[PDB]
C-alpha cells in the first residue's frame, strides 16, 4: 500500500502575507503603514508556491521566502535523504512585492528551482511578474537592471556536503551592470544582456528530459497579448539558449483575428516535451477570462521543432491560431450560458500523458451570472493509449492538478487538512482513494507536490499558523508503483 515515509520540518519562518487582500490600484498607490499587517494583492501564501521543489539523486531541494514583513529573504533548503539533514541558503534578495511595494505580498513572484542532471549545477529564478527596465517602482528601488531575477551555481555545487553549501556555490554578477560584492542576480541566462529576450517574463517553471537536459518556460507579455518561451541549458558551455516562442506575441496581425494570451504549462511527459494550455482572447462574448482547451507535443527531444496536436498533425510553429491545437471546448459544458461573461475559466486548468501514452487534461468551468459564480464544473478529458476518440467527462471530483507514476493517473490534495491520494488507471476514469492520513495527524492549509522516482514528495504548509511566519514540512509518501 501507499505509505508515509518521511516527515520532516523545513522551517517555523516561512514567509505569510498575514493581511487582508489588495485591489491593484491600491497596492500600486498606497503608502507603506509601519506596524501594517502583511497586505496582498492576489494570494495569501507565497510558500508553498511555484515551482518550488525538486529532488536530485539523494537531495530534495526547497525554495521559500523568510518572514516577517520585514525580512523577506529568498531562501534554498537542500535535505538529504540519506543522512536526514538539512541546510539552508540565505540569499541577498528580498521579496519585492507588487511592483517593489514590499509591503503588498505578490504570489506571481515565486522562487523556481533546477538542478541539471549534466553538471549539477543549481539554477534559481524568482521574484518575477512581467517587469521591464522602465516598470514604476513607485520610488522603491531601481529595476532598470534588475527586471529579469536569475541566480545560479558552480557546477557540482548540488552535491557539496552540508558544509560546503553555502553562497559560496553561487555566481556573482560580475557584469558591468553588477551591483556590487552582494550581486547574485543576473539579468539575463545566456551570458548576453537582451531586453526585449527577458523583459515582461512571469511563471518560472523547469522541467528535465529522460536524457538529463534540463528546460525552462516562462510567459511573456501581458493577459492581453501574451506567449510561452521556453530554452535549454547548454551545460557543455555554462549557459542557456535563446528563449523559442511555442506561440507568438501580436497574432492579430500574424493570421489570427486577434492578439491572445496563454494561460497554461509545459512539461515533460511520456518521453516528449508536451504543453497544455486554455486562451485569453479578450473578446466582448461569453467568456469573462478564458476560452477553450488546447494540447500539442514535440517529437523533437530538443523541443524545437515537429510539434503535433493531439491527433498526430503538424501544427503552425510558431503557434498563430490556438484552434490548431484544440481538444475541447470547455463552453460546450454550459451550452446555454451565452450571455456576456456567463461562461468563467480562470484557473483548475492541469493535464498529463502517463508513461502508456494517456492523455488527460481537467478543467473547472464556472457559470457567471450577476457577478457571481452560481454553478462550478469540472471535467476530465481523455484519450486512452494516445488514440481513438476523445472522452470528455463532468463526472470528476473538484481537482485542481492531475499527476502521474507508472500506469497511473494520480489525485493529490488536503480533505480536512489531511493528505489523501485517489488513484486511477491511465486512460479511464475510474478513481479509487487509496491514501489517507489518519485522524491525529498534523494539519495541512497548502500543499504543492512534486512526483519523482515512484515517490510523492509533498511540500506543505501547516495549518492554523499566525503572523507572517508560518511553519512548512516536506513529506515523502511511497506510491507503492
Ligand atoms: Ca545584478
Ligand atoms: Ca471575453
Ligand atoms: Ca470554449
Amino acid at each position: 500500500a501507499i505509505k508515509l515515509e518521511h516527515e520532516i520540518k523545513v522551517t517555523d519562518q516561512a514567509l505569510f502575507f498575514d493581511g487582508v487582500k489588495k485591489s491593484v490600484p491600491q497596492a500600486r498607490t498606497q503608502a507603506y503603514i509601519e506596524g501594517q499587517k502583511y497586505n496582498y494583492a492576489y494570494g495569501n501564501a507565497i510558500a508553498p508556491h511555484g515551482d518550488a521543489i525538486k529532488v536530485y539523486k539523494n537531495y530534495v531541494f526547497m525554495t521559500w521566502y523568510r518572514g516577517g514583513i520585514l525580512d523577506r529573504h529568498v531562501m534554498l533548503t537542500r535535505y538529504n535523504t540519506l543522512t536526514g539533514k538539512s541546510v539552508t541558503i540565505e540569499f541577498p534578495h528580498q521579496h519585492t512585492g507588487f511592483e517593489g511595494r514590499w509591503w503588498v505580498g505578490e504570489t506571481h513572484n515565486t522562487i523556481a528551482v533546477a538542478i541539471s542532471p549534466k553538471d549539477e549545477t543549481i539554477h534559481l529564478l524568482y521574484d518575477m511578474h512581467a517587469y521591464r527596465e522602465n516598470t514604476d517602482t513607485g520610488g522603491n528601488g531601481d529595476i532598470r537592471k534588475d527586471y529579469f531575477r536569475y541566480s545560479y551555481s558552480l557546477a557540482g555545487a548540488a552535491s557539496v556536503t552540508d558544509n560546503n553549501f553555502t553562497l559560496t556555490q553561487f555566481v556573482k554578477d560580475t557584469s558591468v551592470n553588477s551591483e556590487g560584492a552582494t550581486d547574485y542576480k543576473h539579468l539575463t541566462m545566456t551570458g548576453i544582456e537582451d531586453h526585449g529576450q527577458f523583459s515582461r517574463l512571469t511563471y518560472p517553471t523547469f522541467f528535465t528530459s529522460h536524457d538529463g537536459d534540463l528546460f525552462l518556460h516562462m510567459r511573456q507579455g501581458s493577459s492581453h497579448d501574451g506567449r510561452v518561451v521556453f530554452n535549454k541549458y547548454l551545460a557543455e558551455q555554462g549557459k542557456w539558449s535563446h528563449f523559442k516562442s511555442f506561440n507568438v506575441l501580436g497574432a492579430g496581425k500574424k493570421g489570427e483575428i486577434k492578439n491572445w494570451s496563454i494561460y497554461g504549462k509545459m512539461k515533460y511527459a511520456d518521453g516528449k516535451i508536451r504543453i497544455g494550455f486554455q486562451r485569453r482572447f479578450n473578446l466582448p462574448d461569453r467568456f469573462r477570462a478564458q476560452d477553450g482547451m488546447f494540447y500539442a507535443y514535440s517529437d523533437d527531444p530538443s523541443g524545437e521543432t515537429q510539434w503535433k496536436n493531439y491527433k498526430g498533425e503538424a501544427i503552425t510553429m510558431p503557434l498563430v491560431k490556438a484552434d490548431e491545437a484544440l481538444v475541447m471546448r470547455p463552453g460546450d459544458l454550459l451550452p446555454d450560458a451565452t450571455a456576456k461573461d456567463q461562461v468563467s475559466i480562470t484557473g483548475g486548468f492541469d493535464w498529463t500523458v502517463t508513461e502508456n501514452g494517456d492523455l488527460h487534461l481537467i478543467g473547472q468551468t464556472n457559470e457567471w451570472v450577476n457577478k457571481k459564480v452560481i454553478k462550478k464544473v469540472y471535467s476530465h478529458t481523455y484519450q486512452k493509449a494516445g488514440v481513438g476518440e476523445l472522452i470528455t467527462t463532468t463526472d470528476f471530483p473538484p481537482a485542481s492538478q492531475l499527476y502521474t507514476a507508472g500506469e497511473n493517473i494520480y489525485i493529490i490534495g488536503l480533505e480536512q487538512g489531511r493528505p489523501f491520494v485517489e488513484q486511477a488507471k491511465g486512460g479511464t476514469n475510474d478513481f479509487t482513494r487509496v491514501y489517507y492520513a489518519p485522524v491525529g495527524s498534523q494539519s495541512f492549509q497548502k500543499g504543492i507536490v512534486h512526483i519523482h522516482d515512484g515517490k510523492l514528495y509533498y511540500y506543505l504548509l501547516e495549518k492554523g499558523g499566525a503572523g507572517d511566519k508560518r511553519t512548512t514540512y516536506l513529506q515523502i509518501i511511497n506510491l507503492d508503483i
